[PDB]
């Protein structure tokens, strides 16, 4: 998407805005998205003042009397078509206008021209015109507004995609459709009619997820225009659906408020939902701006920024009790008419640039160069920073910036003085050290009786006591899903956490901590319309989890609290009806708290006795609440044995719980303390006193939240705890819609009784020690795991002799239920063909991929030897996240009659014809040695969204692994631990998705691009938009698949089977006809001809394998990867460990085979020849007639079965060989006589090229180019490239050595984003009206990645300045917030102020930061960097040196100033210094 405003203070409304405005709409079009037509737009629109003098002539045709500016209403409305249905609807419109005591002039037809649509849009058509509205008692302005409003609602009662009001004001309209940008002024006559004219214009060019078009879901809506995501929505909606009953303001009757009451609704788009709530609180007495201070909070808290306003901090102190965030990625652009304004997300997840003239003209936009006005008028060039806003008041003329907008706000009400006096706080850093139960077999039956398990104890609990953080480990979930297991099980595990990808993305909990909050509020909700003291009465916790002290002192509280028993002598589900009717009774006598115990009375529990899991206890209650219009009334907090694990606190939360008091868990800890055999193991070395145990126990809990909300973006507490951030697996339709309304449950499990009967077996255990299943590592006795000790060795030993596949292949087949795809098997309607006939080992291998598994986390053993072997069967590996040793691109020449080459000693079985380059390079968001090289050796190019071990969160590379070779490829730092952000800082949605893989197609043009997602429900959705932005190939991770390293939890309770994933992306590609524009890939544990056969059947045309592969090279499944002691030198960089290595490529060519000849063998079954003739033929599936559930009757596969018939539509296997960018400035310049010879002679070269923000990545088709032919040091030529005017996105991305690259303008986003060396240099126009160093040049995520080069900016930059640099130089003159953000090394020199967060998981090389203001030291990450005076000559000459170099390239007054007056600002630098740079000569002397 992209959005913006134009707005003309100070002369007469005029046409000129509104072309602007159509033109600016033009220059986002990049930027939105088209039907499957390829034609109809997503979405287009804009808002505008009333256009006075265009109705003057309608009122002129009736002979009529205009009314004045603020009297005249007008609806612009969406008429069904139907001759009959239109009349209908008309009447209806007059009539409630009239009921609401207006009265109605007449209706303007709107004109339009329909022959400019794409056919989509075309049919989708409503019709289309205006009704002109007067109020009779002399009605005007706010009042008359506040009466549509009402009025509009009313109408919006009976709202269909016919019969849509999209603006009723006597000051705002919205003009918009089913059209790209520069059809919109085409289709409305009206927009290019020189009589419309507005001093403002609000614009949106929308981008969607899907194929067919809906009129009303264009934008602007009615008050605002959305660019970005809300992923808190469903909590959102409920939260506000609530309050909705009981609606309350002075000046407003209950009538008139009960005529809005669809305030929000599940059905329409995030942006309708968010608009409609936002004209809520604006119609009822704040301004736009206010309004979205509420909704869309601030990250307030330990912002320095606000060490001067208080007022601020009271503000949102005050309504972080009252209203949780709308989050996720926005920029929001509003306007009343009064006002237009705009402002961002918490984190700032979507750029905002403005621009203001000397006359105060202002143009703020998604980008910078986009209005053409004269350079000379600019007297500011700005952005919004993170939770900043501007605005306009129209009226008085002026521009409002960030602070008095929001001081305006703060100041009007005592709120600090209402928290003081009205707020309790209940904090207590002691925990009661005492004991709860006193005898030794006491606790033992509790923990077996409430599902405890001796891993539970032994790897959660006691990890999380003992060290003080949630614990790691490795390789992936290799156990059956909770419903097919005949292990008992836990309510917990049949909930899948959902993570954020593509369309909005994960936040880092470590590097950004500072930005989210585990704070929560118990007790009645107040009213939100109407700010008084009274809701401010409330108990704020500072954290989720309770300990006793605790709670006693929340049960002493301000508020009145009820004990609600969870235990009960009767069925289950009859013991929950009646703990729902005591809880609603208890609230309507007054209740504010309720405690959901299972040990009431201080009482424990018996054999006589069972208890309801507190999931479905609080699931239960929070929705019977809801129902009963009562869930603003009281908070629960769960009272329970039954919470221990990090997952286990996040369903709790999700599912209506305020607060948890894990009092067993607690317990657990205080007797795994005291125990004579722990007290043994802390004397002797494992490694704490008891206060601390509990201690670490509830930071590690807190840590383990802090991931999970990241996951899926959300920073605050508050907003997880109405969403249900899950998909639940192996819940059936009842229970879901009883407990966890509205959750996705896919294959229908366990029934109420269902889940007793677990509760039961737990039950049957308790009633010596905890029983130990086979969980988290394999055992004899234990839960069935697919990969085990066993199957490997008889699998290494198949393979090593070119039947001991028997064994492996029967060890496979005599499994338990454990997959989905286990529960299916074939149907054939062909009969069986000779296996003669079948296509060839030779051609079913090319489908075959390795999978991408990092050089750290793998030896170069390992991971050179799966290259090797994948390249000689004609197939394809995977490098992945860790870069790649560019002595392997090249084929071996030095292979001697052994089978050893000197080039690559440490590898056997070789020969001459052998590479070890992998076929696929992967793009993952450290972009550790991402390199134009690097780029241009692939043959594909993957971007990875996530793994299905820890879909919400960044890859994971161990200290102890980062060997020097290691940190040599990935350009970092020895001894130092490697945990990648979470999102890419690149990709904050789908539209800077299409972006990178527009980079990636720009560098090397003949390079597939893929993209790696993770099943879940939305994948398909996912998927579509992926698609739409061109990419080649969707890959499809199930939550099964390995890593070297991960959170236990991830690997446990993050992420969906891949069945369920990949028939939801083929679905819903075929269903909007986008199949054929992506290949579809699939992984997660896949082993067997068998396995391909599914995934085949299912819709994947190509097969990834990692653990498996592993294990044909050597792997055992010791489960230690993390670990770096792999005893078989597979996982390991320990150097004598490395040596175990035995492994040739040929074992795993062989691997391949035994695969591929079982892929024959089902096809000859099936009677096809080739799998090209089954890709996606469901209908050759069944349900497997033999077996038997421990848990429930059985699943329901109907969502796995029921695919679009594929048997004689087959032309969405034809693949374009690859996308295009289509027409780019690059070929332009490759196709210079003079260019092509400064190349392919290595001379000097020099063009000159006007540019515009719709050229997009220039100067990378050229590094690609230059690097295909030389690499990226061997040019030894030099090109300068001289642009003027305002770049697009990634200006420079991939810069070579030898590459000049010159832009006098301003850029947007991703400069130089993995320049690798060269010069960048950017000044403003000579012309230009403004101090260079006081305004932005370029903008978010500049040198993302950067690898080398040196970069130049006579301006400011925005945020994530240099995020992950690896070597890098660079000078600029200011940035946001996130400075040098996962810096490894290189020079950042910024002259002028710099936002918050600098040097977070900064772990190398230096930056200097001129601070003439004093309060730099407020505004570091104190995690790693220091900061020092410069004292080292070295550094001082390190500095001068680059800041000489700005000054020659740049000119800068600044730079140069700085230069005059040497030794008067060297004392004024600050030095960011990470310990590992603290003994380098430029810092230390
Ligand atoms: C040792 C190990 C390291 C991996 N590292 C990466 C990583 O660098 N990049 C990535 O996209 N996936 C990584 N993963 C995920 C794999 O690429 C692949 O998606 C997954 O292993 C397939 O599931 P399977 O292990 O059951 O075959 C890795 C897997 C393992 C086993
Ligand atoms: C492109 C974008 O930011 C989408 C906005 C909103 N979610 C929608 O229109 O679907
Ligand atoms: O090497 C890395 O940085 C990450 C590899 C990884 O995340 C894994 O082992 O799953
Ligand atoms: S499990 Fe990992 S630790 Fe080694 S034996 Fe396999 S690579």
């Amino acid at each position: 998407c992209g959005v913006g405003f134009i707005a003309n203070l100070r002369g007469k409304p005029d046409h000129t805005l509104v072309e602007q405005a159509l033109k600016a709409l033009g220059c986002m079009e990049h930027r939105g998205g088209c039907s499957a037509d390829n034609d109809s737009g997503d979405g287009a629109g804009v808002m505008t003042a009333i256009p006075r003098e265009l109705l003057a002539q309608w009122f002129n045709t009736r002979n009529l009397p205009m009314p004045d500016g603020d009297r005249l209403g007008v609806g612009m409305v969406f008429l069904p078509q139907e001759p009959s249905a239109r009349e209908v609807a008309r009447a209806y419109v007059e009539e409630v206008v009239r009921l609401e005591k207006l009265t109605v002039l007449g209706w303007r037809e709107v004109p339009v021209n329909s022959d400019v649509l794409g056919i989509q849009a075309k049919n989708n058509q409503p019709h289309i015109e205006q009704i002109l509205v007067t109020c009779p008692e002399g009605c005007a302005g706010d009042e008359l507004d506040r009466r549509l409003y009402i009025a509009r609602s009313i109408i919006g009662k009976k709202l269909a995609e016919d019969f849509y009001v999209c603006s009723f004001s006597c000051r705002t309209i919205v003009y918009k459709g089913m059209v790209r940008s520069i059809i919109l002024g085409e289709f409305y006559l009206d927009l290019k009619n020189p009589g419309y004219t507005s001093n403002f214009a609000v614009y949106h060019r929308r981008f969607s997820t899907n194929t067919m078009p809906k009129w009303p879901l264009a934008q602007p809506m009615r008050l605002l225009g959305h660019n970005g995501e809300i992923n808190t929505l469903l909590g959102n909606i409920n939260w506000m659906a609530a309050r909705e009953k009981e609606l309350e303001v002075s000046g407003w009757t209950k009538a008139e408020l009960e005529a809005l009451t669809p305030i929000v609704n599940q059905a329409n788009s995030d942006s309708y939902n968010l608009d409609s709530a936002l004209e809520l609180l604006v119609r009822t007495g704040r301004s736009p701006l206010e309004a979205a201070m509420i909704l869309v909070p601030e990250a307030y808290k330990n912002q320095p920024a606000l060490k001067d306003y208080p007022e601020i901090s009271d503000f949102h102190d005050y309504y972080s009790g009252l209203q949780e965030p709308w989050d996720g990625p926005a920029l929001l652009v509003f306007s009343d008419g009064k006002i237009v304004g705009a402002g961002l997300d918490r984190n700032g997840l979507r750029p905002a640039r403005y621009c203001i003239t000397k006359d105060d003209y202002i143009v703020l936009g998604s980008e910078a160069g986009v209005v053409d006005l004269p350079e000379v008028d600019i007297v500011e060039k700005g952005r919004l920073a993170p939770g900043q806003m501007i605005a306009v008041d129209l009226a008085e003329q002026k521009i409002l910036k960030n602070y008095q907008i929001k001081q305006q706000a703060a100041q009007k009400y005592p709120y600090g003085e209402w928290i003081k006096i009205q707020r309790q706080t209940v904090a207590s850093d002691s925990f009661a050290e005492k004991t709860l139960f006193n005898d030794a077999q006491t606790v033992l039956q509790q923990q077996a009786a409430f599902g405890y398990t001796a891993e539970d104890v032994e790897m959660v609990v006691v990890p999380m006591a003992s060290q003080g953080k949630e614990p790691t480990f490795c390789m992936g979930d290799d156990t059956p899903l909770a419903v097919l297991s005949h292990k008992p099980r836990l309510l917990y595990d049949y909930f899948k956490q959902r993570f954020a990808q593509v369309t909005n993305p994960p936040i880092d909990p470590l590097r950004e901590n500072l930005v989210m909050s585990l704070a929560m509020f118990l007790g009645k909700r107040g009213n939100l319309l109407e700010p008084k003291a009274e809701s401010a009465r409330t108990i704020k916790l500072r954290s989720p989890l309770v300990n006793e002290v605790e709670l006693q002192a929340i049960k002493t509280g301000q508020l009145q609290v009820a004990e609600v028993s969870t235990l009960y002598d009767n069925s289950l589900e009859d013991a929950l009806t009646n703990l729902v009717k005591t809880a609603i009774a208890t609230v309507q006598a007054g209740a504010e708290i309720l405690v959901l115990t299972d040990r009431p009375n201080g009482a424990i529990l018996t054999e006589n006795q069972s208890f309801i899991p507190p999931l479905l206890a609080v699931g239960a209650v929070h929705h019977h609440l809801i129902r009963a219009g009562l869930r603003l009334k009281a908070s629960l907090i769960v009272d329970t044995a039954q919470c221990w694990s990090t997952h286990h606190f996040a369903c709790l939360v999700g599912y209506g719980a305020s607060a948890i008091c894990p009092y067993l868990a607690l317990e657990s800890v205080r007797q795994w303390w005291l125990d004579e055999k722990t007290q043994k193991l802390m004397e002797n070395g494992r490694l704490i006193d008891l206060p601390t145990a509990l201690k670490n126990y509830r930071q590690s809990v807190e840590a383990g939240l802090f991931k999970i909300l990241s996951k899926m973006g959300i920073s605050l507490l508050a907003s997880y705890h109405g969403a249900q951030i899950f998909e639940a697996i192996g819940l059936g339709a009842e229970l879901v819609e009883y407990a966890f309304a509205g959750t996705t449950s896919r294959v229908g499990g366990l029934t109420i009784a269902d889940v007793a009967g677990e509760v039961m077996v737990f039950h049957g255990m308790a009633f010596k020690k905890l029983e130990n299943f086979g969980f988290v590592n394999y055992r004899p006795g234990g839960e069935y795991h697919m990969n085990s000790p066993e199957m490997s060795k008889s699998l290494h030993k198949a393979v090593a002799a070119y039947d001991h596949y028997e064994l492996y292949r029967q060890y496979l087949k005599d499994r338990p239920v454990t997959a989905l795809r286990d529960l299916l098997d074939f149907n054939a309607d062909q009969p069986a063909i000779s296996l003669e006939e079948v296509e060839s080992v030779e051609s079913i291998v090319k489908r075959f991929c390795t999978g991408g598994m990092s050089l750290g986390a793998l030896s170069r053993e390992a991971h050179e030897t799966l290259a090797i072997a994948m390249n000689r069967l004609g197939a394809k590996s995977n490098s992945g996240e860790g870069g790649e040793d560019v002595v392997r691109y090249l084929t071996l020449d030095d292979v001697d009659s052994e089978g050893n080459s000197p080039t690559l000693p440490h590898l056997h079985g070789l020969q001459n014809g052998d590479t070890a380059n992998s076929a696929i390079k992967q793009i993952a968001s450290g972009r550790f040695g991402v390199t134009p090289e690097y780029l241009m050796s692939g043959k594909q190019l993957e971007i990875k969204m996530a793994q299905g071990a820890k879909p919400g969160e960044g890859g994971q590379l161990p200290g102890k692994k980062v060997s020097e070779y290691i940190a040599m490829l990935r350009r970092s730092k020895p001894g130092v631990t490697l945990i990648s952000p979470p999102p890419h800082h690149d990709i904050y949605s789908i539209e800077d998705l299409a972006q990178l893989i527009y980079d990636l197609h720009q560098i090397n043009p003949e390079a597939q691009v893929s993209v790696k997602l993770v099943a879940e429900i939305g994948i398909g959705t996912i998927a579509a938009g992926v698609a739409k932005a061109n990419a080649d190939i969707i890959q499809i991770s199930g939550h099964d698949g390995g890593t070297g390293a991960s959170p236990l939890s991830s690997i446990k309770h993050a992420g969906s089977p891949w069945e369920l994933g990949v028939t939801e992306v083929h679905r819903v590609l075929m269903e909007n006809q986008l199949r054929d524009r992506v290949l579809l890939r699939a992984d997660g544990g896949l082993k067997t001809g068998w396995d391909v056969v599914m995934a085949a059947l299912m819709g994947a045309e190509e097969y990834g394998f990692g653990s498996i592969a592993m294990i044909a090279e050597g792997c055992i499944m010791a489960r230690v990867c993390h670990t770096n002691n792999c005893p078989v030198g597979v996982a390991t960089q320990q150097e004598r460990l490395r040596q175990r290595f035995k492994g040739v490529p040929g074992q795993v060519v062989n691997f391949f085979y035994f695969i591929a000849e079982e892929v024959r063998s089902l096809l000859a079954h099936l009677g096809y020849r080739s799998l090209d003739d089954i890709i996606g033929r469901t209908d050759l599936l069944k349900v497997r007639s033999d077996v038997q559930l421990s848990k429930t009757q059985n699943l329901t596969l109907d969502c796995l079965l029921n695919l679009p018939d594929t048997k004689q539509n087959r032309q969405w296997l034809n693949h374009e060989p690859v996308h295009s960018n289509g027409p780019v400035l690059d070929d332009d310049i490759l196709a210079d006589p003079d260019i092509q010879e400064a190349i392919n002679h290595q001379t000097t070269a020099t063009k000159t090229y006007r540019l515009v923000n719709t050229d997009r990545t220039v100067g990378t088709r050229l590094s690609g180019a230059i690097a295909k032919k030389y690499g990226n040091n061997g040019f030894e030529g030099n090109i300068t490239l001289n642009f003027q005017g305002a770049a697009g996105q990634s200006f420079g991305a991939f810069n070579l050595d030898g590459m000049t690259l010159h832009l006098q303008g301003e850029a947007n986003d991703y400069v130089g984003k993995g320049m690798n060396g060269g010069e960048i240099v950017i000044v403003p126009h000579p012309q230009a009206s403004f101090a260079p160093e006081d305004n932005v040049i370029i903008g978010n995520t500049c040198l993302y990645g950067a690898t080398g080069g040196n970069l130049y900016a006579n301006g400011r930059a925005g945020e994530r300045f240099a995020v992950r640099n690896s070597v890098g130089k660079a000078v600029i003159e200011g940035a946001g917030d996130h400075c040098c953000e996962y810096m490894t090394g290189g020079v950042i020199v910024v002259l002028g102020p710099v936002g918050r967060n600098v040097g977070a998981g900064m772990t190398g090389g230096l930056a200097y930061f001129l601070d003439e203001v004093g309060d730099l030291p407020e505004k570091i990450n104190p995690e790693i960097i220091t900061l020092q005076r410069i004292t080292a000559s070295k550094g001082e000459e390190q500095l001068k040196s680059l800041i000489t170099a700005h000054v020659e390239h740049t000119g800068s007054p600044k730079g140069k100033a700085i230069l005059a007056n040497w030794s008067d600002y060297l004392g004024k630098f600050w030095q960011a210094v990470p310990p590992s740079e603290k003994d380098s000569p430029e810092a230390n002397n």
